[PDB]
């Protein structure tokens, strides 16, 4: 019922909030990949971030997506939030 974002998940949302950049690789353990190292966006994240509050209904402040290096931390903001819905 409390839909725990995972990292299967965040693979599927990621991907979602992209559109030009499309094949880059996300398989081949990404979590502690850094965003850059996936090809991703400055603006892309902040998208993924706002794809995400919407959807699971939490909120992130736009700088502190910008603020996380690896993917783990982007995760830890929405689980974190979700948690404090509970
Ligand atoms: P990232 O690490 O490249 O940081 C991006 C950003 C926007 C957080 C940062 O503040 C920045 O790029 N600052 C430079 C000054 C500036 O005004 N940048 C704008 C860059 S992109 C979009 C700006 C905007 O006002 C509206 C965009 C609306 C859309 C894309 O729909």
């Amino acid at each position: 019922m409390a839909t725990l974002l995972t990292t299967d998940d965040l693979r599927r949302a990621l991907v979602e909030s992209a559109g030009e950049t499309d094949g880059t690789d996300l398989s081949g353990d990404f979590l502690d990949l850094r965003f850059e190292d996936i090809g991703y966006d400055s603006l892309a994240l902040m998208e993924t971030a706002a794809r995400l509050e919407s959807r699971y209904g939490v909120s992130i402040p736009d700088d502190v997506a910008g603020r996380v290096d690896t993917p783990r931390e982007l995760l830890d903001l929405i689980n974190g939030a979700l948690a404090e819905a509970a």
